């Protein structure tokens, strides 16, 4: 199992990295120093967790400190909904940057493929309930995140939470420069995307999986949801191989030659969950943790299902 994947802009990315959504600000910076610290080399940031400029602190100060060089570092960030105009592309990177500290980013995604209208809210609703669409389409946000490579903003670009249907439209885009470098999705034993990833691989398209844990800390968390952590089935597979639930939950993705980002804001689960290169799930391990599928999401965007780009209606 080695450390990195190689992307088709000819870039190494590490397949572990540190995920940072929910990491509150006045966290995310220790959060971030203990991650290098053992080995992590990859963070997953966003515009939208509101944290970057302490995860920029973080990333400083390890700098500062050499203990790390940028080179080694692989930082990830994505363009939020309400910025898909291809005008404001370029100013939303900036800022991500800015708050970074940094002169470039390794990889922007675009976070979803619904635009929202431009403006100072992350969510403008209506009284449906329903988000507020920006007359914006993936093609025209993508030739702008195309112009950042171009201009050295970004080494890398690609999506998150893109169906097969609309990643096809932008490899079949007229006047394609880049291809999407990375599709990040969630993933994880009840959310499998067997056909999704299938469908990335064979196009030289990695994937990253996230929510790997199910996101325990998610804000809609109740007693009734399924709960991957404490599957039982999942807790003897854990057993077996002497490692903990979570360092299994890891491990199944890296497995599939997946990209995995798990988050915590905890120094000792932090290293535990890098735990993973030194030990194997066994063949049969892997088939019946994809045997337990049931289509089911932490994040379903569900205040877009009308939009026209919602990505979840498709069958993958
Ligand atoms: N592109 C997208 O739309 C999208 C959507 C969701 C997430 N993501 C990215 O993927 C990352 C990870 O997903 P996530 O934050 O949803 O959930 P996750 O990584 O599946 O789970 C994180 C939660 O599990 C806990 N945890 C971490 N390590 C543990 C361990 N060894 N034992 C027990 N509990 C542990 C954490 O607690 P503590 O932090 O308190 O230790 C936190 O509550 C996010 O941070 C974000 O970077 C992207
Ligand atoms: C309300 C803001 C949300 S909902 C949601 S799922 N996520 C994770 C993500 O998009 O990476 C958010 O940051």
């Amino acid at each position: 199992m080695a450390s990195r994947l190689l992307l088709n802009n000819g870039a190494k990315m590490p397949i572990l990295g540190l995920g940072t959504w929910k990491s509150p600000p006045g966290q995310v910076t220790e959060a971030v120093k203990v991650a290098i610290d053992v080995g992590y080399r990859h963070i997953d940031c966003a515009h939208v967790y509101q944290n970057e400029n302490e995860v920029g602190v973080a990333i400083q100060e390890k700098l500062r400190e050499q203990v790390v060089k940028r080179e080694e570092l692989f930082i990830v960030s994505k363009l939020w909904c309400t910025y898909h105009e291809k005008g404001l592309v370029k100013g939303a990177c900036q800022k991500t940057l800015s708050d970074l500290k940094l002169d470039y980013l390794d990889l922007y995604l675009i976070h979803w493929p619904t635009g929202f209208k431009p403006g100072k809210e992350f969510f403008p609703l209506d009284e449906s309930g329903n988000v507020v669409p920006s007359d914006t389409n993936i093609l025209d946000t993508w030739a702008a995140m195309e112009e950042l490579v171009d201009e050295g903003l970004v080494k890398a670009i690609g999506i998150s939470n893109f169906n097969h249907l609309q990643v096809e439209m932008i490899l079949n885009k007229p006047g394609l420069k880049y291809k999407p470098a990375v599709n990040q999705i969630e993933c994880h034993p009840y959310l499998t995307q067997e056909k999704l990833i299938q469908y990335c691989q064979s196009k030289g398209i990695v994937v990253t999986a996230y929510s790997p844990l199910g996101s325990p800390d998610r804000p809609w968390a109740k007693p009734e949801d399924p709960s991957l952590l404490e599957d039982p089935r999942i807790k003897a597979i854990a057993a077996k191989h002497n490692k903990t639930t979570a360092q299994v939950l890891i491990r199944f993705p890296m497995q599939r030659n997946l990209v995995v980002i798990p988050k915590s804001v905890t120094p000792e689960r932090i290293a535990e969950n890098f735990k993973v290169f030194d030990f194997e799930l066994s063949s049969q391990d892997m088939t019946t943790l994809l045997s337990y599928n049931r289509n089911w999401r932490v994040c379903a965007l569900l205040s877009c299902t009308s939009h026209k780009d919602y990505p979840f209606h498709e069958e993958f």
